[PDB]
């Protein structure tokens, strides 16, 4: 099946899900001097005091930090959202050096990872009804750049020895999601799709502007994980990331002058 290799990756996902071609797929380029300031946007309403995490999963193309979504713990609103958007997981893209490995970018500029907050939108009821919606999703993308060490951050970074191949996954309670925001919660949006297969086209895209910083060694330790599964042949989980798509008839809105 679909990878990140040589023979199933992006260029190859076309053939078993069409839609790769489609109207609204992501990630996209942001050119910064062509976006449009909307004073219509609202602030983001981030609310995750509440937010229960579950487990920590390798699922062969990332790993998953998922929530409990049964009820409004953790939710996003505002911005260009109607409705309350519940957080069910967050993941990271990364690259093999720290000059790429993020999808979104911004005037042509990769940076070395980018995380996925991923929320659905309450009214459909489930996920799985939610993803079959134009207004389904609602993924906060936020950029990592090498620098200084998250301390927020590292409580992943110890775990990732635990789940280092496909299909292994440990217990992961407790984690608060605050650690991972920048400090400005300014932002660029457009609609778009998942990143990944089935790359349905039900997401609103919500990239905040600033990104936060992570030490050479916590991104280190991203690149020791496993794509494959125990007691097959080694291959390192990196460049997990999907190229820019054609933005074709949208527009990307901003937060901010
Ligand atoms: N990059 S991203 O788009 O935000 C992104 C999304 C997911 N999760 C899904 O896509 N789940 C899913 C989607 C549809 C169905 C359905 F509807 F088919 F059942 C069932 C499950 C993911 O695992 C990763 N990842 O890399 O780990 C990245
Ligand atoms: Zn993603």
């Amino acid at each position: 099946h679909w990878g990140y290799g040589k023979h199933n990756g992006p260029e190859h996902w076309h053939k078993d899900f069409p839609i790769a071609k489609g109207e609204r797929q992501s990630p996209v380029d942001i050119d910064t001097h062509t976006a449009k300031y909307d004073p219509s946007l609202k602030p983001l309403s981030v609310s995750y005091d509440q937010a229960t995490s579950l487990r920590i999963l390798n699922n062969g193309h990332a790993f998953n930090v998922e929530f409990d979504d049964s009820q409004d713990k953790a939710v996003l609103k505002g911005g260009p959202l109607d409705g309350t958007y519940r957080l069910i997981q967050f993941h990271f893209h990364w690259g093999s050096l720290d000059g790429q490995g993020s999808e979104h970018t911004v005037d042509k500029k990769k940076y070395a990872a980018e995380l996925h907050l991923v929320h659905w939108n309450t009214k459909y009821g489930d996920f799985g009804k939610a993803v079959q919606q134009p207004d389904g999703l609602a993924v906060l993308g936020i950029f990592l750049k090498v620098g200084s060490a998250k301390p927020g951050l590292q409580k992943v970074v110890d775990v990732l020895d635990s789940i280092k191949t496909k299909g292994k996954s440990a217990d992961f309670t407790n984690f608060d999601p605050r650690g991972l925001l920048p400090e400005s919660l300014d932002y660029w949006t457009y609609p778009g799709s998942l990143t990944t297969p089935p790359l349905l086209e039900c997401v609103t895209w919500i990239v905040l502007k600033e990104p936060i910083s992570v030490s050479s060694e916590q991104v280190l330790k991203f690149r020791k994980l496993n794509f494959n599964g125990e007691g097959e042949p080694e291959e390192l989980m990196v460049d997990n990331w999907r190229p820019a798509q054609p933005l074709k008839n949208r527009q990307i809105k901003a937060s901010f002058k």
